[PDB]
RNA sequence: GUAGUAACAAGAGGAAACUCUGCUUCUGCC
């Protein structure tokens, strides 16, 4: 039976209007958003049937709201049916829409869907109920259905559906002030069609009474003392830099480094820097060859000791050290040139040096401390405690699992690890979930992002915070990970700045809420004024930006020649294969280390530069239709040549280029064979 | 193959308000 908030929270929608339902998350927004699906199928115009679309994000909130969906409805005699990337190809998207009242989709399926024609209208929709609506923005698959719908609006020849958007956090974006949040919210408001706010303002007791809004501890710790182990990798940095300006002055290609190692700014000057060097053009193409090669080798050894300062800052000398020696064995096992004997060389002379400051204990990171004093407290107090324990970085993840499972909290307690896909899948993703779930010693998780929100997690008493820093969205999503009553959450830091950040977000939320509440006291007629000149704003922007050569491809490592863009075939919009027996003398291949099915095609092998001082990823080998072995090439692989001008360049995306490359055509194809 | 007003920014335009830009970090999606 239904909270008297929510109830509260689907009036404005029930009277057919346009709503952003913004409560806490555990407050019961999907079960609101059924009330008014109720209230919809049972009040439609005479001659008309409702079809309802609800919209997901991620596959596990799609499978959790697909479930919701058909329990409730089922029984009632509806259909209810979902489609997602699992089933989409085994599946007439048409059909589905045109069997079901309702449908759960991620909203790539029903992008996919306009892109390949099936679709033609929004208009087959009497309601779309957009859930986590702040994703809104940009090319999201939200924004591109969206802005769909406001061309429809736009043209005015058609019945659009109602929408319904659902958010924990409207979100401030860059605004400083009262007003600049205003215009942030108005402009989510006018992405989506908004026409009201929904917020609990009459039963906020009883919200309350619900929901606790977690306990905040932010702790201020300190840097080591004496930093030895960063002495001597940021000396191997400085000779690494040095040997590079030796080869090639990089500074008439990229700026000359700050020397700041270990901060995230050095990470994104060597990048900068990587892409700078691999457009190098030389007369000479033999020597624009090694060139390019031997910045690609010192570039990725400068990023690796970055990465583990970075990682000695936050975990242990020992999982520094650790992440070095696991590279090294990869560069020794690779092409191993002889620059890549040198770098390798110089680290092992001080590796000695590296072990015996690894394993003095008056060496100890005490912000490491400061956590395990943290969970021994909880453990301590509440043997039941689960905790949620968020760091930024894939690495920091792993080392924290490797302290965590070597040095077992008050000596019984079991950690587990919870990261992005490849990576972990989803099956994994939920195992490790399981686990937390129920087991009686694994009560403590370790996660990137992907524990911020969406899949379900068992709620936490205890939610960690190590140097894990963002915007008044995010914090608003993690405090829904400790929502009990008692429940506390910790943010852990050295740096000051994370500690303002934090205050920032204690004072933007505040404009946050003072902002809606403002929004909230305009009538109908102000709002959609508002809305209006911001969506037409919009439009101006979007056709503007409609109104507004043959390429040799180049291996991105060692720039040798791959193949000219007249090779390339486009298959189904995305796939990029190589023609030809020429191209076949230019790369090798070794078996795909995870051979399977999608989109039609089998992947068999990958592929790599054939020069073995390289070995540079190109790519893939696939099975499609009637053909083996075909090559696909990533773009991110190569660099450019304009064949006109002899100009380099990177493309990141195919978008550009597509243009001027040929479809794949299965008879074209089949004549390329024997018969 | 692709997305993110996410992470971290750094730089450019502007008198300023503020506009534009990232392939890095992280996550999502097909
Ligand atoms: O350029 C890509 C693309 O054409 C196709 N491909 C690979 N992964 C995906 C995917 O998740 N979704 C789609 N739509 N298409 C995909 O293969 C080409 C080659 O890419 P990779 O070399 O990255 O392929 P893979 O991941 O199999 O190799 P690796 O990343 O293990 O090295
Ligand atoms: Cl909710
Ligand atoms: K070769
Ligand atoms: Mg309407
Ligand atoms: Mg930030
Ligand atoms: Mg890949
Ligand atoms: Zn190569």
């Amino acid at each position: 039976k239904a909270r008297s908030y929510q109830i509260e929270l689907a009036q404005p929608a029930i009277n057919g209007k346009n709503a952003l339902i913004c409560a806490p998350t555990g407050s019961g927004k999907t079960f609101v958003s059924i009330l008014i699906c109720e209230h919809h199928f049972q009040n439609m115009p005479a001659g008309r049937k409702a079809k309802v679309v609800f919209l997901a994000t991620k596959v596990p909130v799609y499978e959790q709201q697909k479930n919701v969906f058909k329990h409730h409805f089922e029984r009632q005699g509806y259909s209810v049916q979902g489609i997602s990337g699992e089933n989409f190809s085994n599946v007439s998207v048409e059909k589905v829409i045109e069997d079901s009242d309702i449908i759960v989709v991620t909203p790539q399926i029903l992008v996919n869907s306009f892109e390949d024609g099936t679709l033609t209208s929004l208009s087959i929709f009497t309601l779309m109920i957009f859930d986590e609506c702040h994703n809104t923005t940009g090319n999201h698959p939200y924004n591109v259905l969206m802005t769909r719908y406001l061309e429809q609006k736009f043209n005015s020849a058609s019945q659009l559906p109602q929408i319904l958007g659902l958010t924990a956090s409207v979100g401030v974006g860059n605004a400083k002030n009262i007003e600049e949040t205003i215009e942030h919210i108005c402009s989510l408001c006018s992405y989506l069609d908004i026409q009201a706010i929904s917020t609990v303002r009459e039963n906020i007791q009883e919200l309350q009474r619900f929901m606790n809004k977690p306990e905040i501890d932010v702790r201020l710790v300190k840097r080591r003392i004496h930093n030895p182990f960063a002495a001597i990798i940021s000396n191997l940095m400085s000779e690494t830099e040095a040997l590079m300006r030796t080869i090639y002055s990089v500074d008439t290609l990229s700026q000359n480094s700050k020397k700041d190692f270990g901060t995230q700014n050095y990470e994104h000057w060597i990048v900068v820097t990587q892409r700078k060097c691999r457009l190098l053009q030389l007369e000479d193409k033999e020597e624009e060859s090694r060139i390019c090669r031997a910045l690609f080798i010192c570039t990725e050894h400068l990023r690796k000791y970055n990465d583990a300062l970075i990682i000695s800052e936050d975990a242990r000398i020992i999982d520094a050290l650790s992440y070095l020696t696991e590279f090294f064995t990869n560069v020794k096992n690779g092409p191993y040139t002889e620059l890549e004997q040198h770098l390798t060389a110089k680290f092992q002379e001080k590796e000695p040096e590296l072990i015996a400051l690894s394993k003095d204990e008056t060496n100890e990171n005490p912000k490491l401390e400061e956590l395990v004093c943290i969970l021994d407290d909880a453990y301590r107090y509440n043997p039941q405690t689960r905790t949620l324990l968020f760091a930024k970085t894939r690495a920091l993840v792993s080392a924290l699992k490797k302290c965590m499972e070597e040095n077992p909290i008050l000596n019984y307690i079991k950690p587990g690890v919870l990261m992005g896909r490849g990576g972990m899948t989803l099956p994994s993703q939920k195992g490790v979930l399981d686990a937390f779930k129920t087991s009686k010693d694994n009560r403590l998780l370790i996660a990137t992002s992907v524990a911020d929100e969406g899949i379900d997690i068992v709620q936490c008493n205890l939610v960690v915070l190590y140097e894990y820093s963002g915007n008044v969205t995010k914090m608003i999503q993690v405090r829904g990970r400790g929502r009990a009553a008692g429940s506390k959450c910790i943010l852990v830091t050295s740096k000051t700045e994370v500690v303002e950040n934090e205050k920032c977000n204690r004072y933007k939320e505040e404009m946050m809420n003072k902002a809606v509440e403002k929004i909230q006291k305009w009538d109908e007629e102000t709002f959609a004024k508002k809305i209006h000149n911001l969506q037409m704003k919009e439009r101006v922007l979007r056709d503007s930006r409609r109104k507004e050569g043959q390429k040799n491809l180049l291996c991105g490592k060692c720039k040798a020649y791959a193949c000219s863009t007249d090779d390339i075939r486009i298959i189904k919009d995305s796939h990029h294969i190589v023609l030809g027996e020429a191209f076949k003398e230019r790369y090798t291949t070794k078996p795909h280390k995870k051979p399977m099915q999608f989109d039609g095609f089998e992947k068999k092998s990958k592929m790599y530069c054939r020069n073995n001082n390289c070995q540079h990823d190109w790519g893939i080998t696939v099975k499609y239709l009637t053909f083996d072995n075909l090559p696909v090439i990533k773009i991110k692989s190569f660099v450019m040549e304009s064949t006109a001008t002899g100009t380099q360049m990177d493309f990141q995306k195919w978008k550009s280029i597509n243009s001027s490359l040929k479809n794949f055509d299965v008879e074209e194809m089949s004549n390329l064979y024997p018969p």
